[PDB]
């Protein structure tokens, strides 16, 4: 917790910034879920 | 972690709040130290 100061802080919780930055990977690509075309079915 | 249902936060950290309200406990009264009068030497 960065102890050489004399005076420092409770927890290295308050020595960082929680951001809310929500970031995620490259993600696989779809790619048939829609190459296909769709018939609206209207009955079983 | 409330890891209850479906989504959870990522760490505790995470589900708080950071004070940064500093409290100090009843401490303890000086009462000696201030008592008394000075005598405002100019020399040793």
């Amino acid at each position: 917790v960065n102890q050489s100061s004399s005076v420092e802080v409770s927890s290295e919780s308050y020595e960082t910034i929680f951001s809310q930055r929500i970031i995620r990977d490259l993600q696989k690509e779809l790619v048939v879920g829609a190459l296909f075309e769709e018939l609206p079915m209207s009955s079983k």
